[PDB]
């Protein structure tokens, strides 16, 4: 009959026999180790070594599996994706689906795991009581057979589904079957921008549970108007025989004490005409002075519910952890206790590199370390419920959450053609009401969510009326339709930027500015994802959040996203490599659209999280004179753990220092008062650095952990002073071919057909393998390059209009280069016209003046045509022949930092060595800038002036020619970029062009000068 | 796989391989025909003679049914129920669920319907196109197969389903094999009051539809401030291969007048970041002073949508009536085109006494002429979709219209069990979706329900927004959980009263003045069920009105209900009587619960009707001497059908009378003067009549037709002159036994042992076959009974305090019984006292004066006992000897009116029929009473005063102790009922005392007279 239905390919069927939804069970036959959240008997893994087998088609499998372990089949850990393990190739693809859109059909080759498990059952659970199984996450559908009997089916990838076994099971062996398919009617349902995986990756679990049983509980807390009182109530369902005996109790401890307690028996208020719920009951229990929960501080209490007599035999209990704390919406402001609060927030998919979309405790912690490390208090399930010990973690590390459910249609045409489908509603409920009702009692929820992306249809209004019916306690959101509609609480955009309208048709993205006072308009404004993280990205980051103070209303957003979703592959020597879309076979892919992340898929940081890290800073410094006023966003703790560290320094060297203690209240200040500061002996500016320092350990953090940082010019002294002329004269050598100076033993060597500085002779030995050239390009970042490939070019991002401007194929054409002897220097002079097709793109115009001191000052003016495409940048470059350990130089630092994402770097000396120079991010572009920079050093070189850098063993032409970090191979010495100007990299979408008016190449007119000399 | 899924055990399949519910289609392929809805080719029906056999369950039934006629199975006529043809036996049950509650589980022994036939198809239908056989109802789900194949599976018995057979059909011969189920999960949400049936009791149709076609459409008209410009919106959608020659051309028509005309190609408006739908199209036509349509004046257009190619050539045309009306709420009222509307509604369910639940148009329109013709202007459809004809008519003679969806969990406990369970949304939402997407186009509905009687849960919030968010243009309305909750529009209780609040705990029915001004209450209150005629009820009718029209925000009601559901069974002479609850062998059951109209089953009124006309009239009157003050209730239509004949008479002898036309505005006013009246000569007093009378014949009713009247009293002059004086004086006869009196021929005779009048003579003929006796109570009403049974008795009913207050088994002891002769007469005086275990209820003191002329002036005073509950009467009954044909009475008739039910009876002269004096309720009860009588006539005798009486061949005995009416034989003689005073018969519900405070006896002393003679 199985095969014969097709359940897999109607949406009206989503499950057979499946139990109903309820909050995390374990039967636990003691009240105190419910309370102590101690392990329970009444709850068995079923994780670890199980059977399976691959077919082709759920019609290739043998009716003998039903029975008999397949001998052909293999033994593999369970939970796993089995794409992991080699059995079929994984897919990407971000908004096309993986199949033919012809609902609710699904291929007829529809890959097939056969998952089986031999196992022990205890005499015990089958004397008594009910046996069932939970599967928390198999994707996509599945049919379920216990000792040859089919028990049931169920559908939505991320959500428990359980099923009764009492009237299956045997005292001794046992024999289960489950039948995996790929594809489903569910699939529909579910295009995120992920890989397309399958299998069961969640746990599986036995549940054993009395006749007379506890089948639902919620818990509620509300206030009065300071938050001196609070009400906990608690109503409590349960099923088996009724019998006036019974009786339920909640109890609140806070540790060892109990602070209050209720008791009462089975049959609630009178409801309507037929009466009550005689099955139910409702506990309220008063609470003076409650500790709130907050991100900030996650204060909980441990509530426990027992079900028993009258006469006080317990049954069995429940319980889970309670944080007291209202969420509402009032006169346009998101509150938290009273207080407005501010997202900052991130997107985190479930992934690992290895393991695929299988969840572990280990990773999950080390992402909330990291994500608080940081100064992030907030995260979002994109898209889908996640792990139920996701939300435990989150409760008792203090994150505010938005529980999102499991639907996504970006794929169809229109986006709602599904969503407005009333034959859909059946499923998408389902979707939504079972992601509630599992985790309705977890205090670090505080939104609920729709789904994501898929347009704005009817269904998305019932099931929104439907949600504020059930659980007024929290707001909800959808993003879908325009992000305005009224299927939201809240003003939820993505991607939409601080002062640029994006008017498209019937779904603008407006300047968040202007979005708030639109006609008739008074909600609040949180992005639902913002600042596209992929490669080289965050630019104008400190907008945003410049914006998000200034603005109430304005209440922050989720960055896109966490962690880059690669996977690791092994080569033919087996070695590991970063895999994305395409690199399985996989076809259609989108490639590296999968690499969105603030962290590799091991977790390292990008350079981007630094500056995450100090625009979401929980303290504000503004400085007059000898004073430091110092301003707290805290909304709730004192700075009990927090002391300031001040240093002034003079061009790296240091000159005074100091310690003061930070005691400031939520919302706050405190004024600090520098002492007299020494007077400095020479040239130079003064730097004022402050940071604050975390001197003890925490939950999330180490001893000595840095929270927040901020830097000041003070007095500067210009330099006056003329460097005492020296005896020696330097040498002028024409030649036909070259232009050569001597001093000393040193030596250099100008082309007079090129036009440029060829070589560079330190005593004897040669300094260059590349001539020093001018260069207007770089190797494209993914902002860069946006959705554009080969096959089909997008005319309108930066890449293609510089490639089209001929910009890459330009030659340099030599209009002058003459040389003069001066009583103390020798000057040479030159100019070059960059042509493409009879165009000139631009000219650059130098003089070289080398001293009787070897020193070379070099000066730049370049014009850009105004009607060729901003240049990506104006510069030199060459390629050295020395390799050396350090690089060390005076400027902003120590990580990468661009234009428009600089904020994070202080000024300084720094010193590193040559490698970490380089961000290997997986897909190759130019990396590794460094801005603000006075002086750099390498080998016996030194660079003087006002510039930008990067230094490494990679030209941008590898770095644009090669696809895989892995392909990468180091040339011969060391390339070195050092730019007058360089153009922002933007990042507020990935897929337009998003560097801001401020930060491109644009003056037309540029002026920029250096020295160049040996130390 | 059909015997083993049991698809009608799981409320999570409703249907399998059932396609999209839709506007009423044709597939007309001539426009000239859809615009005139005229037949069309493409729709053929199969009701006739089809193929049946029963079984007692689905296990039962032979696998050769598929294939081949089964030769024991009848010939039967579909559509039908097959209850009706005596297969098994109806049921009637109120609240109490037919089946034993254990959702979703059915009856192992389920009555099945197999259904089979053997029909041809046209050949070109064979070649193309699609052909899908739709089932307008079956009762309650089923199984389907074509030609031995499997097709599909249906739930819901009150909207269409339907399925594609173009796969299946062959040349020649076909066969349908349809088993049909009684019991399903689909019964769970169908707990009506009503009698609970099965089969296929509506239409079965084919379709034959081109495979590029109409899928769907949505008329809407949106209007000015003012109502002089329109706009017409008309979306339609298509199927199958898009091409860019296809059109859709919509034209709007005025009989043979094309008034506004749109066409466009496919591709509508951008809708979200996918674009919009390709498939789709939507049209805007501008009408300039539009004819509005209401109730009041049906005015309607004809729209014909038309798919067709760039040149002109036509694929298929669908169409439907329009009508022009805005319905919105404003400042807490409902509005019909800017206008206030006043509700006068009634509930009605499809039922007929023969064909059980099977409809025809005659029976449709004979009820819709009765209820215009009654002053009716909306109809509820109680409680599920109607017969799609329904619709059609309404919008056509003019009728507001609420359509309900088919959801009724009334048996529940408690009454929202089922739909405040998210596993329960999607047969729930079914059921409301798929009204919607069939009526939206329909103008008569006016106003959308979610169901009746399951309480108040969260799918109702869901599925009032859904509602709201496709069609906003007709508010929502439902009664459950308190009638004012978060998913209604409109405050519509049910049986809540006008100045009386009834407190019940959750659920409370306020008074409806109360109701409109509660704490932050601002919403329009009309009743969804008020004044529940049952049996001899309406009492307080008039106090509902008055209310409605001092109070805006009180805005009207549905009286339950139209008609009695009583069935016809045969005797043993084949004679035909009406049955009621339990009379099929059917237990447990409601009796008599079923039958609540104003009309019996076969559309005779019963005399509640006459009192909603009456009060519902549409003229009010003000009489100011010799002005008579017209106001009208109509808003849109001028008196332009309307005269008002005026008569003047004394005593019920005409003395003047007269015509004037009436030409009265909207809400307008017209002063009318009477001519001065000629002076009346002998004493009595004048009544002035008025009624307004229809000169032409409408559509709904012929002329000569009365549509409002009403009553004044002018001068009284009271009589002050002697009467003759006569010349002969009577004679007193005693003896131990009996006190005799004589004059002429007449003779009295006075029982001295019992104190009655036990004969009186004519001559020789005795006059009495019972003494005349005291009479304190009454053949119990319904209102009377309530839910009071036998083996359950019910205290609070009156009937019950009746009896256990001895009123129905009180003796009379005598006390006094003397005789006096006087100067020209006899006086008797008689005192007598009603027992019961030793307490007294009444005393009552009478005199007897026969005088000289023959008459006897009787005088009664009674005292009743404060503390005994108050009594059903307070007159006089004796049994008659004669037996006569006629009736004359000067008094309120002609029909049966009681204290609380009077206000349309008129004073005048009135002469029936004896058969006419009695009123045939289905179950008997004390009726035919008539009031503010002064004088009766019948035979020979003659009773002057202030009287109430009733005369008929029943004895009130006879009435209380008979079930049925059909069960009453005509007893010896005329029983004679008169009463000085007589309670009111209340029915503001059935199920709970009801009667007024003011028409209950209570005064304690009571006095009237009356004079007995033979004219
Ligand atoms: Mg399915
Ligand atoms: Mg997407
Ligand atoms: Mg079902
Ligand atoms: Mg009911
Ligand atoms: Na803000
Ligand atoms: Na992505
Ligand atoms: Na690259
Ligand atoms: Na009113
Ligand atoms: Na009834
Ligand atoms: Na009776």
């Amino acid at each position: 009959v199985v095969l014969q239905r097709r359940d897999w390919e109607n949406p009206g069927v989503t499950q057979l026999n499946r139990l109903a939804a309820h909050p995390p069970f374990a039967s636990w036959r003691n009240s105190e180790e419910a309370r102590t959240d101690r392990p329970s008997q009444q709850l068995r893994s079923l994780n670890g070594e199980w059977r399976f087998a691959w077919f082709p088609a759920p019609e290739a499998v043998p009716e003998s599996w039903l029975e008999c372990d397949l001998p052909e089949a293999d033994t593999v850990v369970v939970p796993s994706n089995w794409q992991m393990h080699g059995y079929d190739a994984p897919i990407y693809t971000n908004v096309t689906y993986p199949i033919t859109v012809n609902p609710p059909f699904v291929p007829t080759e529809n890959p097939t795991g056969c998952y089986s498990l031999t196992f022990n059952v205890d005499e015990s659970w089958l004397q008594e009581g009910q046996t069932r199984i939970i599967f928390d996450g198999v994707n996509s559908a599945f049919h379920l057979w216990c000792n040859g009997r089919w028990v049931g089916y169920g559908q939505d990838s991320r959500l428990p589904s359980e099923f009764d076994l009492s009237a299956f099971l045997r005292a001794g062996e046992n024999r289960l079957a489950v039948m995996v398919l790929r594809w489903s009617d569910g699939s529909y349902l579910e295009d995120q921008d992920m890989w397309r995986m399958s299998g069961i990756f969640r746990d599986v679990s036995l549940l054993h549970k009395p006749t007379t049983q506890i089948s639902d509980f919620h818990v509620a807390t509300r206030f009065n108007d300071d938050f001196s009182r609070a009400v906990l109530e608690a109503e409590v369902q349960m099923c088996g025989e009724l019998r006036d005996y019974l009786r339920v109790t909640v109890s609140l401890w806070q540790g060892e004490t109990q602070v209050a307690s209720g008791t009462a028996p089975f049959g609630g208020e009178i409801i309507d005409e037929r009466g009550g719920y005689a099955d139910r009951v409702t506990l309220r229990l008063n609470v003076e002075n409650p500790k709130l929960w907050s991100a900030e501080i996650p204060n909980l209490y441990r509530a426990v519910v027992e079900l028993h007599t009258a006469d006080g035999t317990l049954i069995e209990a429940e319980a889970c952890d309670v944080g007291f704390r209202e969420v509402r919406i009032e006169n346009g402001l998101l509150l938290l206790n009273g207080k407005p609060l501010l997202i900052r927030g991130v997107n985190r998919h479930e992934h690992h590199p290895l393991h695929g979309q299988v969840m572990d405790e280990q990773t999950m912690v080390q992402d909330i370390l990291l994500m608080k490390q940081n100064n992030f208090n907030a995260v979002r399930c994109s898209h889908y419920p996640n792990h139920p010990l996701w939300y435990t973690l989150c409760d008792r590390y203090g994150l505010y959450v938005v529980d999102e459910a499991n639907i996504e249609t970006h794929g169809m045409v229109p986006m709602n053609r599904l969503t407005d489908d009333p034959r859909w509603l059946p499923a998408m409920s389902e979707r939504v009401t079972r992601m509630v009702q599992r985790d309705r009692n977890h205090p670090s929820v505080i939104i609920w969510s729709l789904g994501t992306e898929s347009g704005h249809g009817a269904n998305h209004d019932a099931l929104y009326r439907w949600i504020k019916s059930v659980d007024p306690s929290r707001p909800v959101q959808y993003e879908g339709g325009g992000a305005d509609t009224t299927a939201t609480d809240i003003i939820c955009p993505m991607y939409a930027r601080v002062d640029e309208d994006q008017p498209f048709p019937a779904v603008p993205k407006w300047s968040i500015k202007k979005w708030l006072s639109l006609p008739g308009e008074t909600r609040p404004l949180i992005l639902c994802e913002y600042a596209h993280a992929m490669g080289n990205s965050l630019g104008g980051f400190a907008k945003y959040w410049q914006a998000f103070r200034q603005y109430p209303r304005l209440q922050g957003g989720f960055v896109w996203d966490w962690v880059d979703q690669s996977l690791i592959k092994y080569d033919e020597n087996g070695n590991p490599w970063s895999a994305y879309g395409g690199d399985f076979g996989d076809t259609p892919n989108d490639r590296q659209f999968c690499m969105n992340g603030l962290v590799f898929a091991d977790r390292t940081p990008h350079p981007a999280l630094t500056e995450a890290k100090h625009q979401q800073q929980f303290f504000q410094f503004r400085l007059s004179g000898q004073t430091i006023e110092v301003t707290s966003e805290y909304l709730f703790r004192h700075s009990d753990n927090e002391l300031l560290h001040w240093m002034v320094a003079l061009d790296g060297k240091p000159l005074a220092s100091g310690e003061v203690p930070l005691d400031v209240a939520p919302q706050g200040k405190q004024l600090i008062e520098l002492p007299e500061l020494p007077q400095p002996e020479s040239a130079g500016q003064l730097w004022l650095t402050v940071r604050v320092v975390q001197p003890n350990a925490t939950a999330w953090s180490e001893a000595g952990h840095i929270s927040a940082w901020q830097q000041w010019r003070l007095a500067e002294n210009l330099s006056v002073t003329l460097p005492a002329a020296s005896h020696a004269i330097p040498h002028l050598t024409t030649s036909e071919m070259d232009f050569c100076i001597e001093l000393g033993n040193k030596r250099w060597q100008f082309n007079r057909q090129s036009g440029f500085l060829s070589q560079m002779w330190i005593g004897d030995k040669k300094q260059l393998l590349t001539p020093l050239r001018d260069q207007f390009t770089r190797a494209p970042l993914d902002n860069d390059i946006g959705v554009s490939e080969a096959t089909r070019i997008d005319p309108n991002a930066w890449v293609e209009r510089w490639k089209a401007a001929g910009h890459y194929q330009a030659e340099a054409a030599l209009l002058q280069c003459t040389a003069d002897t001066l009583a103390d220097a020798v000057l040479i002079t030159t100019a070059h016209a960059w042509q493409h097709q009879g165009k000139t793109l631009f000219i650059s115009r130098k003089t070289y003046r080398i001293d009787g001191s070897g020193q070379m000052a070099i000066t730049v003016d370049v014009e850009v045509a105004s009607d060729t495409p901003h240049p990506a940048r104006i510069g030199l470059n060459c390629q050295l022949a020395q390799v050396a350990e350090r690089v060390n130089w005076l400027g902003l630092g120590p990580q990468e930092n661009y234009p428009d994402r600089l904020t994070a770097a202080c000024f300084d000396r720094w010193d590193l060595p040559l490698s970490d120079m380089y961000t290997p991010y997986v897909f190759p572009s130019e990396n590794g800038l460094r801005c603000g920079t006075r002086e750099l050093n390498y080998g016996p070189h030194q660079w003087r002036g006002d510039f930008q850098f990067n230094i490494s063993r990679y030209s941008q032409q590898q770095l644009m020619e090669t696809s895989h970090r892995h392909l990468l191979h180091a040339e011969e010495g060391t390339w070195l970029n050092i730019d007058g100007f360089h153009m922002g990299i933007g990042g507020d979408d990935s897929w337009s062009p998003s560097v801001s008016a401020e930060f491109q190449l644009s003056a037309g007119r540029y002026h920029y000068q250096l020295v160049w000399c040996q130390k």
